[PDB]
């Protein structure tokens, strides 16, 4: 298992501008593409970032290049980050990959604000901070994701996703 695997089965992989479980207009592999509430918006931002006319419709290669460069970035974002970088360099290599799933799937920010448990994890207590991550929006509207990646912080390997 390794990141992208693990991604690919938390968002899945879907060809046709779709709404995601907030309603915002996405396409792939949960490349969001705009908060707007506005179809034309999302045709015009895909459009935009594959480099050619769409029509809303892109290629599997398509998807998995925005997936490359939306993985690349969230490493670079974590990595640039003073409150996250900290946390991230503290981890093994199967707990950063659940940090970075968070920051796909909320961003940088979102992630950010988990401020007790990014301390909670840099010290190394699993349990405690498995049950702060739960008390959240975060695993109130997505439960079943969210379990997963608190699973993987909690035990440090990839049960969940086997
Ligand atoms: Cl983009
Ligand atoms: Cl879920």
């Amino acid at each position: 298992m390794n990141i992208f695997e693990m991604l690919r089965i938390d968002e899945g992989l879907r060809l046709k501008i779709y709404k995601d479980t907030e309603g915002y207009y996405t396409i792939g592999i949960g490349h969001l593409l705009t908060k707007s509430p506005s179809l034309n918006a999302a045709k015009s931002e895909l459009d935009k970032a594959i480099g050619r006319n769409t029509n809303g419709v892109i290629t599997k290669d398509e998807a998995e290049k925005l997936f490359n460069q939306d993985v690349d970035a969230a490493v670079r974002g974590i990595l640039r980050n003073a409150k996250l970088k900290p946390a991230y360099d503290s981890l093994d290599a199967v707990r950063r990959a659940a940090l970075i799933n968070m920051v796909f799937q909320m961003g940088e920010t979102g992630v950010a604000g988990f401020t007790n448990s990014l301390r909670m994890l840099q010290q190394k207590r699993w349990d405690e901070a498995a049950v702060n991550l739960a008390k959240s929006r975060w695993y109130n509207q997505t439960p079943n994701r969210a379990k997963r990646v608190i699973t993987t912080f909690r035990t440090g390997t990839w049960d969940a996703y086997k």
